[PDB]
């Protein structure tokens, strides 16, 4: 019933999977983690296989590796990652360290996309009404995204999109510093810790993504944090009393005060030759202040998407207690929970 494993070193770590899968090789490597693809004989299907880099290291490890086992568990929706397996080469919690995780292979990812392909308004509409399609599934879960950019977008040769986070490193403050696409996406609340965010954040990044398949350039990529902020003044206008108010962080607050007052741009001429339904909707996620921003469920039901919206198509997600989030454990608890859920996962039928 358990499986055979078996054991092999790709550059300095050991993998050890089940027999199913085969000719793994690396595909990227991050301090959380390393991923390589390989063959899955029982499926037929490529896989990509994440090992958790000592998942139970410490307290925030443990509790992120229980996080993300329990979202790709949860996550069940054709433009989502899913889940197609989880392992342990343990046979006990006692023995219990290593965590792995399987899901279809991609490889292509939007940037892919965007820097070799000539996209039409087409395909614009078909990339972006899926993303919107998980979106809406996955915020119905209450669940942020946080950090979607071209590079956690998978997409196939049929223009097929899925979300997901493929993300092996921390955020750190070198990470987020300097002309790095790392911050290209980012809401400007939380690129610069306004308020507390919602949400909401992962609109803006869509609207980041959508003008920059529609011109094949970055639409905000600053030199820093600063020089950033300024290009996404400039297009979007300097913030209103009523948005100032909602800036929690006084310092923030005063900082952007400073500027110079700029109105909202003409985003026509911004965009120039783009579908006007397209520079409509660009319009309605660009919105600095985020209880603006159309939502995910608002922007399928946009003209823009009039070729692909279908309202008994665009499913929800099923409640997801996230009630552990704000729950302290000690490692050994968060591993017995993860464990649990390693041990209690059914395959895709
Ligand atoms: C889209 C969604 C549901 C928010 C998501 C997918 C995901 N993980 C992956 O997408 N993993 C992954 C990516 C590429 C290849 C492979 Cl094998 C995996 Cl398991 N996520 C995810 C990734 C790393 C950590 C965490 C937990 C955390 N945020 O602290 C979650 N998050």
């Amino acid at each position: 019933e358990r499986p055979t494993f078996y054991r092999q070193e790709l550059n300095k770590t050991i993998w050890e999977v089940p027999e199913r899968y085969q000719n793994l090789s690396p595909v990227g490597s991050g301090a959380y983690g390393s991923v390589c693809a390989a063959f899955d004989t029982k499926t037929g299907l490529r896989v990509a296989v994440k090992k958790l880099s000592r998942p139970f290291q410490s307290i925030i490890h443990a509790k992120r590796t229980y996080r993300e086992l329990r979202l790709l568990k949860h996550m069940k929706h054709e433009n989502v990652i899913g889940l197609l397996d989880v392992f342990t080469p343990a046979r006990s919690l006692e023995e219990f360290n290593d965590v792995y995780l399987v899901t279809h292979l991609m490889g292509a990812d939007l940037n892919n996309i965007v820097k070799c392909q000539k996209l039409t308004d087409d395909h614009v509409q078909f990339l972006i009404y899926q993303i919107l399609r998980g979106l809406k599934y996955i915020h119905s879960a209450d669940i942020i995204h946080r950090d979607l950019k071209p590079s956690n977008l998978a997409v196939n040769e049929d223009c097929e999109l899925k979300i997901l986070d493929f993300g092996l490193a921390r955020h750190t403050d070198d990470e987020m510093t300097g002309y790095v696409a790392t911050r290209w996406y980012r809401a400007p609340e939380i690129m610069l810790n306004w308020m507390h965010y919602n949400q909401t954040v992962d609109i803006w990044s869509v609207g980041c993504i959508m003008a920059e398949l529609l011109t094949g350039r970055t639409l905000f990529p600053g030199t820093d944090h600063i020089d950033q902020l300024k290009l996404i003044l400039r297009l979007v206008g300097t913030p209103g009393a009523e948005l100032l108010k909602k800036i929690s962080s006084e310092s923030a607050r005063n900082y952007i005060q400073s500027l110079t007052q700029m109105p909202k741009m003409n985003f026509a001429n911004v965009f120039i030759g783009a579908n006007p339904l397209a520079v409509d909707l660009l319009e309605k996620m660009l919105v600095l202040d985020s209880d603006k921003r159309i939502t995910a469920a608002q922007a399928l039901a946009h003209a823009y998407f009039a070729q692909y919206h279908d309202p008994d198509d665009e499913p929800v997600a099923d409640p997801y207690d996230q009630s552990f989030e704000s729950r302290d454990l000690l490692i050994d608890e968060w591993k017995s929970l993860t464990y649990d859920e390693v041990i209690s996962f059914v395959p895709p039928p």
